[PDB]
């Protein structure tokens, strides 16, 4: 078990989907692996709420009864995002935008009644996921994406979800998480946020990295700095969606082997500040950029690949 073998470091993670937890191939391998668990899509806006007050908390249910059952404790995954979520939580289907009020009265009650029916289960959330900008921000130009959310609230809408998430379940660790995560420009915007989060009093205790590498990724050197950045403004960090693709030859699974192993002692040297590292699906079969792609360390059948060897025992 990974959980295990790094019991004194971080958790160990991994993002499910229905069958993940439904097939008792899949469960074996993920009980065996993680004690740490994200629904892959059943907890965000439009699974659970694609129509005002019209929920639909099946597929999330059964991923956070398998939680309870088993005793492992969830990351949510999102309260609020530009993409998976419903329309209706920004504009009026004439497709004109809301007011301020309104939209914060969405995400307000949204918040409330996915946090209210998992806090039992749920020990962090990413109350916002991916608002900062892609770069090349030019001087002056806004560092934020310029989502609907943003166009409507400006930056103070990542405010307020984390105002709501936290009246919602005080007890929560409250997590900004984004993509591009170790790259020179973005972590810094991505630190500049969160700084100014705190400076407002925003309830904020940790930064997800995503850490969607590949294998020219970015370099483990970038990693290190952009984990010493964030460390530098919150107690907290995960990565939570982890992952190297190639874009299989025997060079390239030594390419994404060495990837790993190193990246790996990075994170064990930061362990400190490092509480959980989550990968995006359990195998290659799974995984949303497919098999061709060869991320995470299970292969198209559920098997340890020899890079699950190497991670897992170390020094």
């Amino acid at each position: 078990g990974l959980k295990d073998a790094y019991k004194d470091y971080f958790k160990i993670g991994v993002a499910v989907n229905n069958r993940n937890v439904a097939d008792p191939d899949q469960i074996k391998v993920v009980l065996r692996e993680f004690n740490s668990i994200t629904a892959e899509n059943a907890m965000k806006p439009q699974p659970t709420e694609p129509k005002k007050g019209e929920f639909n908390w099946e597929d999330a249910d059964k991923i956070a009864d398998f939680c309870r059952a088993n005793g492992i404790k969830m990351r949510g995954h999102t309260l609020m995002w530009h993409s998976q979520i419903g329309s209706w939580m920004y504009q009026d289907e004439k497709g004109n935008l809301l007011s301020k009020e309104e939209f914060y009265a969405n995400m307000k009650h949204h918040i409330q009644a996915i946090v209210n029916r998992y806090k039992d289960v749920v020990y962090c959330w990413d109350v916002v996921n991916e608002a900062v900008a892609d770069s090349p921000v030019y001087p002056g130009r806004p560092e934020l994406r310029n989502s609907p959310m943003y166009q409507i609230a400006g930056e103070e809408f990542i405010y307020k979800a984390f105002e709501y998430a936290h009246e919602a379940d005080p007890d929560a660790l409250l997590f900004y998480n984004d993509y591009n995560d170790a790259e020179p420009a973005k972590s810094q915007r991505i630190y500049n946020l969160v700084k100014r989060m705190k400076d407002a009093g925003v309830p904020i205790d940790g930064i997800g990295m995503q850490a969607h590498y590949n294998v020219y990724g970015p370099t483990m050197k970038e990693v290190d700095d952009a984990i010493k950045l964030y460390s530098t403004v919150v107690d907290h960090i995960h990565l939570t969606e982890l992952d190297i693709r190639i874009n299989v030859s025997d060079w390239e699974r030594t390419l994404q082997q060495d990837q790993y192993v190193q990246l790996f002692k990075v994170l064990r040297k930061h362990k400190d500040v490092i509480d959980c590292v989550t990968f995006w699906n359990v195998s290659d079969k799974d995984s949303w950029l497919g098999v061709r792609n060869y991320p995470l360390l299970f292969d198209e059948n559920y098997k340890p690949k020899q890079a699950y060897n190497a991670v897992k025992n170390f020094d």
